[PDB]
């Protein structure tokens, strides 16, 4: 009665997700030119599109691809829609396929007579301007080929998690703050006993200080150094108030492939922040359970 | 070397993720006045302070009980402590006995000659105006009892998460808001076979609208009927945008004991606050898995 069809990259997690989390009661359908990534999909219907031009490859965030191949797989879409009344069409907008074939599936859901949703989401700012432009495009190509469209702009994403989050889940987060705080310490002095930093350093830094502020940074990618620094340096504890810290003690844990020079990359980088005279120790812990992450975390003192 | 204890609690809440999250070279206690919680406490050293004045009972959000509770079982403070160079004094402000009990156990570990550091957080807004005066007095009693201390205020909870989410987390975080609203209309629509909703019902709400705005609200507790619906629709899609609506669409989930009166509140709330001439239809789902907490989310059509 109900079909949901994720068409792109995060259009599947998305469908992956409504799978994972018990859903019952509507048919999946994951369409995507990832070869690979139909794979890993969970639903029960896959349909792989435009395999002459991509040859099983990504669509290559080109959104003239993602409308041609989804033009070129015509026959096997409408097979899947056949029995539906109403339509679901999740896909993430600003890539190449999504952005141009969720329309175009929309479109045929739509003339062979179901009620077409769309429901869409516009990336972070942060991933640049074309993506942003692109998925312009396809939101307004969307409009116009569906009944109703649902726009999920991500720069708002964190206030519609704060709405949907329930007060014992609040403080849970609150939990795994105290702790990131207190393991950020400890993970650096008192570190067993091969080779580590020592005490004395961190007495001068702490003993009959006052007040302090803490700031996290988590990020992953390319630039994970200068990225995870610039996050933890503007949280709201530190933006406006490292500038005088007379004392700073940074913890930087990352993944097997946390290469030393990127630790001091992320050290300059607070200690350019901090004032002239500023007492600054840091060191680096390995975490292998973190794939490709690090988390930056400084203590500040003084004021 | 190093031990961290948390009194109160919240202050056991955090030591427990401390502990599930692997935390190595670190001794743990929990310190707290009910005797339930200190058994679910995975911490090894236990201590149950003050069984005269609360019989194993909670020490009742008054300080006073806090300070004289902890006062009365120095003895046993003091042995948990020996052999620390460095102690973390875990807790939240507010309440009774972190308010009372933690500026004493700080105390007692700083003149014994260890490195005291208070690890404490700031009680939301939310929680009234007392719990936040009865902080702020705990608070100032931590400062003058600890080389140094580090104040997390729940209000600037939600911006030190943001920073400490990585992009990977970040878009599951969207695929769940996706779920979120496919979910929120086929679970009301079609919904099996005993009794429900019909369809040419959602057809004039939805056909040839166009764009849409959504809300999720999720609430707990005495009054989670109001504050569930009062969540979504200050979501920002639907805070400044929800008065022009001329057709709603309203999804309140809840657990077993969700009320039938319950459910016709928060439509009452929304109905409210939409467009006089709105065309509102809503309908109520049981999710079990869900112990007390209920899910309100709404899509606004028209504009
Ligand atoms: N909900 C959700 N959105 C995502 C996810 N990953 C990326 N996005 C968003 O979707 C936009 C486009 O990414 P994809 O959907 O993977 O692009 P694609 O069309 O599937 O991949 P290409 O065929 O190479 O163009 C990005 O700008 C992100 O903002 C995800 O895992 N979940
Ligand atoms: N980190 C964290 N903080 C919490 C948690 N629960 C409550 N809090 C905060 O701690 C403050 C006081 O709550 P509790 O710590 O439970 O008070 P308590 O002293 O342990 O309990 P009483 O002995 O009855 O006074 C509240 O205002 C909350 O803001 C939690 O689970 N984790
Ligand atoms: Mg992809
Ligand atoms: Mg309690």
């Amino acid at each position: 009665t109900l079909k949901v069809i994720g068409v792109g990259g995060g259009g599947n997690n998305a469908v992956n997700r409504m799978i994972d989390h018990g859903m019952n009661n509507v048919e999946f359908i994951a369409i995507n030119t990832d070869g690979q990534a139909l794979n890993l999909s969970k639903a029960e219907s896959k349909i792989q599109i435009g395999e002459k031009l991509t040859r099983g490859l990504g669509a290559g965030a080109n959104p003239e691809i993602g409308k041609k191949a989804a033009e070129e797989s015509r026959e096997q879409i409408e097979d899947a829609i056949q029995g539906a009344d109403m339509v679901f069409v999740t896909s993430g907008m600003g890539g190449g396929t999504g952005t141009g074939a969720a329309p175009v599936v929309a479109k045929i859901a739509k003339e062979m007579g179901a009620l077409t949703v769309g429901v869409v989401t516009r990336p972070f700012s942060a991933e640049g301007r074309k993506r942003q432009t692109q998925a312009a495009a396809g939101v307004e190509a969307m409009k116009a080929a569906v009944d109703t469209l649902i726009v999920i702009p991500n720069d708002r994403l964190l206030d519609i998690v704060d709405k949907s989050t329930p007060m014992m889940e609040a403080f849970k987060e609150a939990d795994n703050v105290l702790r990131q705080g207190v393991q950020g310490i400890s993970d650096l002095i008192a570190v067993s006993g091969e080779v580590n930093l020592d005490f004395a350093d961190v007495k001068t830094i702490m003993s009959n200080q006052g007040s302090a502020l803490m700031g996290i940074g988590v990020s992953s990618g390319e630039n994970r150094a200068v990225e995870a620094a610039k996050k933890a340096i503007s949280s709201p504890l530190l933006e406006t108030s490292i500038v005088g810290a007379q004392g700073v003690l940074m913890n930087i844990t990352g993944g097997e492939s946390l290469s030393l020079f990127e630790a001091q990359e992320a050290a300059d980088i607070v200690q350019d922040a901090a004032d002239e005279d500023v007492n600054m120790i840091f060191g680096t812990v390995i975490n292998p359970e973190l794939q490709d992450e690090i988390v930056v975390t400084v203590i500040a003192t003084g004021f």
